[PDB]
């Protein structure tokens, strides 16, 4: 069989169907993978028969379409930039074949299946529907090597078997997590004790044990096996008894400016929206300096330990202290972005916007009959007495009438007496429940002029389409300084990979996936420069943990512009490593060493 | 009844005990107001376009004076945009315009409420 | 010959004996000031249209999110002001558009011009490249190029001064400090210093090309600075900003 004519098989669950995290890494990773295999590249998934219609040969490729007519013989559907060709199997139209397979697979590996775990059905299903077919093509194309690769335990059901069959295809199989790794990381020590547990036992006391096997199964059966990130690597080792091949981490499709230096001009763009915002959330309280003042945000799914969110707090409490004490005159306005359940925005929110929207309305006004009466000036001189070039007293060109109505706008700006500005810009469902806002409460972080630290909870996604906040959530981004995103559990930090993208640095830990990605590339101190920092979540204590976070915060906030300008220069350049680009290499690489295990032709 | 194509809208006036506007009151202001801005940028990029196709003709093969397809103006980021602000002020489903842009104190015992409710507006 | 999609205009700005700007030069600015006015009124309108449709959609028979049909935002008395200033900017029949801004004082017997008309630069159509002579120093206050020198050059792709005695140059050393790459000559002194400090292949990455105007024949030079010339315009947008 050809090796470098090869076929690509990309096998997954999230394949039109937006479940999670993986939709979004096979979605950014089409582009080079078609751009390599043309036609040869196919994705094969489960169908979504409610939202697949939303989403959506050769002679040399011809094999493929028998094999399609050998399943329609027996009673299959055939996108998004870069446009791959695309397999999805209606599980529906096989749901009958369950209970001869799930015995099948029952005796075959003894991996049990419940019959009420639905996603294990599925799963089951699927990997028997899949295996099928690709057992199928292998007969009936001779020219090409095969590669089957497979994302995640739930599509890792037709891994196992081919082992088994010992069917001619290469596989590969990757994990994004480990199924008692996230469960283990259910509330609490996973990253110390880790080599001293029971795999099978914490399985059955977690309750998976079937679940964790078809992972554990899939991981044994592959050709190669893969994982996203060192640490992820560490934890399926010992985890899922097998130490990974190699690591696939998670590259984004990087959108380059023609210009280089224009990331720099939207996020002073973007910036100037976040400074309207602030403007109106803190009307009446506004004491501060915008031009001296810095944006840290967390943002992701609302897991208060799991995601930072509690160091974070802490963390920013401390730094609030600590800038205090040594008198600085900077100011930090820190954004916690996790969507939690609420009644949408606070009167005070919206209503604050509009009091500063009319504020910036009347000068307006007033100003242009300023001009009216700055130009009669200017174009009148040296006649009619006008002894100068300009006016020199303010009263010549700012009338009564006109400081009335600016006096009044000022005044609708005025908060109750003692009114501090918020803490969350939403009325929540349960408030006094909520972790975020009891942790706030408890630091005491209540936004207080003294307070060189500042907290604002938006408990929502960010949308443009939003009445107060009035950005996209990449917008956002770029118009901070600062993203913080002291995770626990995290297989790979989309977040920060995401943040450093837009050219903003970010903290992150050694205990993430991309932080251990970045922590192996780049030396340790060298990496604050280009605008990744690393906090030690795995050698330390909680609490040193937390001071060693505020140490990068307060860092950060020290810098000068001229400073904070090169290091996001420096941090976008750094981009470039987080492209498909070059992380599809690794890809490649797991994809040939798949060729030279299984059928491995060539002597050199 | 006599199919008057003309719209009454009838304001009170009347201050009541009240607990300030209603979210929905600003929101919706909110959202037309970004309706407003966002046609004004696409009207400023239509206008870059209108411009140039006049400062260019007849040359470059123009073979009118102004355009003459929507197309010609009207890109598809400006569409989705548009499109993004229109789907704001949509309504849920089956629910109608207030009658009344403030959060009451005793909305149940309200005599004015009370009264637009017995008649049905 | 090349083919070559590109377009060169080229300023000349040296002051001369003048009796001030040309009624063209201002009068053209004007009517492309009147046309942009009038563009400004139209969209106005467009929006109050657009803006109308996106508010009541779907109602009042709105199918569509969107116009889709231009007639719906584009009215017959927009169209006629728009076409009236389309005409106001209409030339004579086979007139060009000048290679001077200024009423010359001795027109005829003018070097730079003379040799303009020599060389047959007179801003046709097909021409690729462009001709502009401003006999004046560039100010602020000028009517039509309100520029000041300094802002003037940070709008320029490149400086061009390919001197013969100049002790020291100057200009593209001021062209140089406002991230504008220049030709200059090696019988310049800016053009010597330069050649001194860096390699010659590697100075033309750094914006500095430098024409040999020692140990070359007054037509090869130009066949240089020719040469120079054409590598730059085939340079991407990419490249010029780097
Ligand atoms: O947001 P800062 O760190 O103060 O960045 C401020 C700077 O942002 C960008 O670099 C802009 O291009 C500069 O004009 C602006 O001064």
């Amino acid at each position: 069989r050809d090796l470098q004519n090869h076929l690509l098989f990309e096998t997954a669950t999230e394949v039109a169907n937006r479940v999670g995290g993986i939709y979004s890494v096979l979605k950014s990773k089409a582009p080079i993978t078609v751009a390599q295999y043309k036609d040869h590249y196919h994705l094969i998934g489960p169908l979504n028969k409610a939202t697949y219609q939303n989403e959506v040969f050769s002679d040399e490729m011809r094999p493929v379409q028998h094999a399609l007519q050998t399943m329609e013989s027996r009673g299959f559907v055939y996108l998004i930039e870069g446009a791959p060709k695309v397999i999805l199997f209606d599980l529906d139209s096989v749901r009958g074949y369950s209970n001869e397979w799930k015995g099948d697979l029952w005796s075959l590996v003894g991996i049990p299946s419940p019959e009420n775990d639905f996603e294990t059905n599925d799963a089951i299903l699927l990997g028997y529907t899949v295996a099928w077919f690709l057992g199928e093509v292998a007969h009936l194309d001779s020219q090409h090597a095969i590669v089957a690769h497979f994302h995640e335990w739930l599509a890792g059901v037709a891994l196992p078997l081919c082992r088994k069959r010992r069917i001619d295809v290469v596989t590969i199989f990757t994990t994004h997590a480990t199924l008692l790794g996230r469960y283990l990381c259910a509330s609490g020590d996973f990253y110390n004790c880790l080599e001293s547990v029971d795999v099978d036992h914490e399985a059955g006391r977690f309750g998976i044990y079937h679940r964790y096997c078809i992972e554990r199964a899939a991981a044994h059966s592959a050709d190669v096996f893969t994982t996203v990130s060192q640490i992820t690597a560490f934890e399926a080792e010992h985890l899922l008894k097998r130490k990974p091949d190699g690591i696939l981490p998670n590259g984004l499709n990087v959108i380059k400016f023609q210009a280089f230096h224009e990331f720099q001009n939207l996020h002073a763009l973007k910036k100037e929206k976040i400074n309207d915002f602030v403007r109106g959330h803190f009307h009446g309280c506004f004491d501060f300096d915008l031009d001296n003042t810095l944006y840290f945000f967390i943002a992701g799914r609302y897991e208060y330990k799991n995601k930072g969110a509690d160091m974070f707090i802490e963390a920013l409490a401390r730094l609030n202290y600590r800038l205090k004490v040594s008198g600085s005159k900077k100011t930090v306005v820190a954004f916690i972005v996790m969507p939690a359940k609420n009644n949408s925005f606070t009167v005070e929110a919206l209503k604050g916007q509009a009091e500063v929207r009319a504020l910036e309305n009347t000068v307006h006004e007033v100003t242009t009959s300023i001009g009216k009466r700055i130009f009669d000036h200017a174009i009148r001189y040296p006649h009619n007495g006008l002894t100068t070039e300009l006016p020199t007293d303010l009263g010549e060109l700012l009338k009564s009438s006109d400081k009335v109505m600016l006096k009044r706008r000022i005044l609708a700006l005025r908060r109750p007496e003692g009114q501090l500005p918020p803490i969350v810009t939403h009325n929540m469902v349960d408030d006094a429940n909520d972790l975020i806002l009891n942790k706030i409460r408890q630091v005491q972080l209540f936004n207080s002029p003294s307070d060189r630290v500042k907290m604002i909870f938006h408990p929502e996604f960010l949308n443009a389409n939003n009445p107060i906040l009035g950005l996209d959530y990449d917008e956002f981004v770029r118009g901070c300084h600062l993203g913080v995103f002291p995770s626990y559990y995290e297989p790979w930090g989309y977040t920060p990979a995401e943040c450093t993208v837009m050219g903003v640095p970010s903290i992150t830990t050694n205990v993430s996936g991309f932080g251990s990605y970045m922590e192996d590339l780049i030396e340790t101190n060298q990496a604050k420069d280009y605008g990744i920092y690393i906090v030690d979540r795995r050698f330390k204590a909680p609490d040193e943990s937390v001071e060693q976070l505020v140490d990068y915060m307060e860092e950060f906030v020290k810098k000068t512009r001229r400073q904070r300008i090169n290091q996001r220069n420096r941090t976008e350049r750094l981009s470039d490593l987080l492209d498909w680009k070059r992380m599809g290499l690794e890809y490649v690489k797991a994809r040939q060493l798949a060729l030279r295990r299984g059928y491995p032709d060539q002597f050199r």
